[PDB]
């Protein structure tokens, strides 16, 4: 299990040795050390290390991952890079401590390949309707309670306050906003069973359309939330959740 500090210390060192090069024999060792720097600081990468470390994920422990080592973004060749590095940096490394450390780091290879595979999909990501669904859901639920209690208003306000829905919206924004946060990692298991979630959300959309059809609220907020929930980006977030829920025991 790759520990956070290692990837961290390795990110520090890897960056260090990249600067002590200029243009001679480094139009590659650098252009190469960059890929890794980038990947390492990437938000996606940081999230993988956390899942892996907190939920002890292993290709042995979680074999459903194996499907990610095939298809667009697999043998992209990236494996060689990492491996052929401790060798290239060895000359420039003047520490019997870092040298051993580097050959040690460059589990991780699988991690990085998975990153290159997910990153490939993410680039095909759909565009989010908005960046504040959780807020939205709150502005709407404030409004509704300040009105005569309809049976749709009761069932809707109850849904918006379920942990799983609250998480979908929270994760929605986190991913929409490109702002990873370990705190948001733990919100994962709050979404629960993927089918119940998809079913609670559809019912939310029903009550949402209904309140609009009977013009008595009658915000653009309901419309907006209904659009975020039907959002093909929001739908994408749940698909990606389905897969994670299978390959790793969260709940």
């Amino acid at each position: 299990p790759v520990r956070k500090q290692d990837t961290q210390r390795a990110l520090h060192l890897l960056e260090e040795y990249r600067s002590k090069l200029s243009q001679t024999e480094d139009r590659q060792l650098r252009s190469s050390i960059e890929r890794v720097i980038n990947i390492f600081q990437s938000n996606l990468f940081q999230a993988l290390i956390d899942i892996q470390e907190f939920y002890e994920v292993t290709l042995l422990d979680n074999p459903k991952l194996e499907v990610l080592f095939q298809g667009p973004g697999s043998d992209t060749g990236l494996y060689e890079l990492l491996a052929a590095l401790p060798a290239q940096l060895q000359p420039h490394v003047d520490s019997q401590e870092d040298l051993t450390f580097l050959w040690d780091m460059f589990s991780l290879h699988s991690l990085v390949k998975i990153h290159e595979k997910l990153h490939y999909y993410e680039k095909q990501s759909p565009v989010p309707i908005l960046h504040g669904a959780a807020a939205l859901a709150d502005d709407l639920a404030e409004e509704l309670q300040n009105k005569p209690l309809n049976s749709e208003i009761r069932e809707l306000l109850k849904l918006l306050s379920k942990p799983n829905v609250k998480a979908l919206l929270s994760v929605h924004d986190t991913v929409a906003q490109k702002n990873y946060d370990l705190e948001v990692l733990f919100q994962g298991p709050a979404l629960g069973e993927p089918v119940r979630l998809e079913r609670d959300i559809c019912r939310a959309i029903e009550l949402l359309e209904k309140l609009q059809r009977s013009g008595e609220v009658p915000p653009q907020k309901l419309q907006a939330l209904q659009r975020v929930l039907q959002s093909e980006f929001c739908n994408a977030v749940r698909e990606v959740y389905e897969h994670v829920y299978e390959t790793v025991d969260i709940s």
